[PDB]
């Protein structure tokens, strides 16, 4: 969905259970080696902003499962996202 599009960078920088966010991206949205790829940054916006660099081939099922995931793991961000 576009909404992680537009509030891309401001995701790479408050995301915070990226581990368990990544989890849920694994089975369908990222491959394996993708995974672990995004997984191997360090810090958290290295880690957010490095999966958003695949975002070249995401359609509206892949921008979706990762905006999915998102409001899963915490609301409260994309819900003051949408307040934005």
């Amino acid at each position: 969905l576009h909404f992680v599009d537009q509030y891309r960078e401001q995701l790479i920088a408050r995301v915070t259970s990226v581990e368990v966010v990544l989890d849920k991206l694994h089975g369908q949205v990222l491959s394996q080696e993708q995974y672990e790829r995004v997984l191997a940054e360090n810090t958290r916006p290295s880690q957010m902003r490095k999966l958003f660099s695949l975002s070249q081939s995401w359609d509206r099922k892949c921008k979706d499962g990762l905006y999915q995931a998102l409001k899963e793991t915490h609301p409260h961000l994309i819900m003051e996202l949408w307040e934005k």
